[PDB]
């Protein structure tokens, strides 16, 4: 019914503002210039890379780990940090799914063990435009150039990321929207190994009414926006099967990675 | 007016209903046997626990979880399970209470992150008598000498609930009582790290008045029952300071781990 679809939409846009700190509303007002506060360094190379860190002057232990090592491999560790962070957020998020909490404890660590880099990515493009990424809270700002000009492998982990974010961003959904896209991501019965697929579809199938009316309320003009929508869930699946192979070819070209103990946990075995 | 106070009460039973299924009229039912027909499985011992474990899995899966571990740690954490599940209940109950939604974001957050332990064990109360406690939506009964016997970290956590439980539920409250007082519990403006205390205390208040008339109208015979039941209102603040105290026992002692990252972020500076 119409009240109660509005009111899970309400719901949910609630705790999105309560479990994601940065917001796409505060990243957009950071890219744009419209805060009043104070504006995100540039890095675009290696020396504005060095003065990049060596902020931490008037900077503090920028909540990140310690750093032994080159470029592309101390880039790649505070994406790391970052993807660890937002993992919580999200988890923090999907209790809050009304129905997620109540399935099954194997098939809520599944859907969030598949749903969780599908919806990094979605909400990474709300950090991003065509020249570059917010880092740290909003206090920076990398280039797309000087992320592509990385050294083979980790350069080829950034290029589609963008690529995605650039036609994403086009859709201009705002975090009312996002907010349901990103539980609709969560409650997938087609996950791998799932014990119990019907009741997580049945509260699939609601939020998908719900996110159909946010956005034909939301965005009149915007034709056929709901299919454009799901069409980039298969835009999603693909940036995580690229990743997950060039995932592979670091293990192979690449001395001591082992990533941080809970995304090893997430690609334990992953589809 | 006192008929303000009177659909204030009114209002929040409503809510209560909805977000609470099982209910104290319900469940002091079961625990009788009003229309006598659907009785509980009762646990009673190792050998009926298990028993009683592949009973719901002579059915089907939609576990706190099956046989892979010890058995004191199992109804632990199907308790812990049981307490995510609640903690998304009261979380809904909360924004039908008027004001609260208005209030500062992350002063809500902090309003439930502290009153959460409080209201399971209050709500608890309703499902135990002086021999055990209703478990899995009504459907189990747990004996309190069963939870007793378990090994010594485990065999004391239950117990401490039980002693408030025949206390609490000899004040004889009902739903429209508990709906009040679960309410006042909520809006505790000292709980650490508040931005805005004074917003908090006056919609308390408004609760206080209309907890007070209710229980005058609802229990004449009581006397001075609001006084007795603001002094529960610490036996409970020390219920939670020994339950926080003993999950530092198992964190520190204990080698399980298969926890839920919601309560762990909630265990911090908290009474
Ligand atoms: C979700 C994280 C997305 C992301 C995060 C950041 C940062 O937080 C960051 C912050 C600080 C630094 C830094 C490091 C050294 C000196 C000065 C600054 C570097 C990066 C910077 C860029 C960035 O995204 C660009 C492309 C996204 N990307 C490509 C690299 C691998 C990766 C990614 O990989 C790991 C292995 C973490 C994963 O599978 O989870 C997960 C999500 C996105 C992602």
């Amino acid at each position: 019914e119409s009240a109660d679809l509005r009111a899970l939409a309400k719901h949910l846009y609630d705790s999105y503002i309560k479990s994601f700190p940065l917001t796409k509303a505060k990243a957009r007002a950071i890219l744009t210039g419209k805060t009043t506060d104070k504006s995100p360094f540039v890095i675009y190379d290696m020396n504005s890379l060095m003065m990049g860190e060596d902020k931490i002057k008037f900077k503090h232990i920028t909540p990140l780990q310690e750093q032994s090592k080159e470029v592309a491999i101390r880039i790649f560790q505070g994406c790391q940090f970052r993807s660890v962070e937002a993992v919580q957020e999200i988890t923090e998020y999907a209790k809050s799914i009304p129905g997620f909490v109540n399935l099954d404890l194997n098939d809520q660590v599944t859907l969030l063990k598949y749903g969780v880099h599908e919806i990094i990515y979605t909400m990474l493009a709300s950090l991003m435009n065509k020249d570059g990424v917010l880092i740290s809270e909003g206090q920076g700002f990398m280039t797309r150039e000087f992320l592509k000009s990385l050294r083979k492998p980790f350069g080829d982990f950034m290029e589609p990321k963008f690529e995605f974010a650039v036609k994403f961003n086009a859709l201009e959904l705002d975090d009312s929207d996002l907010a349901i896209f990103i539980a609709v991501i969560i409650l997938s019965g087609d996950r791998p190994g799932l014990l119990n697929v019907k009741p997580i579809e049945d509260i699939q199938d609601n939020l998908l009414q719900a996110l159909e009316l946010q956005l034909k309320l939301n965005h009149p003009e915007s034709s056929q926006l709901f299919a454009k929508l799901l069409q980039k869930m298969t835009d999603l699946r693909q940036i995580v099967t690229e990743h997950v192979q060039l995932l592979q070819v670091i293990k192979k070209t690449e001395t001591d990675m082992s990533l941080h103990p809970l995304l090893q946990e997430i690609y334990k075995d992953l589809y």
